[PDB]
């Protein structure tokens, strides 16, 4: 499984390998990609761009930027790696959540579900921006999948909610 | 957001509050649900109850122990503590595979589908294990929610993985 650090150069390396383009256009990219997916994402700041250029993954010509052999080679084992169940802990999280609830007083219970509610509204209206009309990529598909995912899980958290 | 030692002190803590029990049997407990949730977490495995002993959280009386006064107060903090989108990284790395997908060769391709397949089919079987009949439980809803939306990830990587 993959590092954070990992991701967002794999996002990085993906992103260069269709058409070069300018420091300030790839971290802008790379930016909203994966803070779409994984909100604000705070802790993963200081993973920028400038460390693909030292170390040969990216080329030059706010200099205008391009893959290299050494990075198209990263670019694949990155890209041909193993997921894991362990590395999205929220899942945890939220099913001791749910098995301990009886411990938290009633008010508080609510309050959980609330705020799990407004944490899935907030995920579709980032993935709704990441989608934007005209499919057929497999990112697309993906999109309109995972979103129609969360709608259930919205609406069974509603349900949830007006049952308490 | 919690840290993964956080999550496993969650579990225990949590788990001993509501009946006292011996080491052998919390430890035991703690690694069968974390594990199930999460998979295998081979990097948990020295996360071990013998801490909460150490700081006064949990109480004796492989001894018999239960939870005290310090305990309750820090599963009450642990316990109301927000998630994030951050804290599941398998999200942005299987958007990242989807969006990259055109970059590898057709029997790459192939096969990252088969691995997704794969790693569904393991967590419905986890989740299985772990939900056992008998409902009520906030747990219980929650994991029968979790395994529907499970299965129709299953359904739509199958369509997927058909259509290549």
């Amino acid at each position: 499984t993959l590092t954070p650090k990992e991701a967002v150069r794999l996002c990085a390396l993906g992103t260069i390998a269709s058409q070069p383009m300018r420091y300030s256009e790839l971290a802008g990219s790379v930016r909203h990609f994966t803070s779409r997916i994984m909100g604000p994402s705070l802790e993963l700041m200081g993973i920028s761009i400038e460390l693909l250029r030292y170390e040969g993954l990216v080329e030059a010509v706010d200099a205008m930027l391009a893959i290299s052999a050494a990075g198209r080679r990263e670019l694949h084992s990155l890209l041909t790696a193993r997921l894991r169940p362990g590395s999205d802990l929220s899942k945890l999280v939220v099913a001791l959540k749910m098995r301990f609830l009886g411990l938290m007083e009633a008010e508080e219970r609510a309050h959980q579900i609330d705020l799990l509610i407004e944490g899935v509204d907030s995920e579709l209206a980032r993935l709704a921006d990441l989608r934007g009309g005209e499919g057929g990529s497999a990112l697309a598909a993906w999109l309109d999948h995972d979103m129609a995912l969360l709608e259930s899980r919205l609406a069974w958290l509603e349900d949830f909610r007006a049952r308490l």
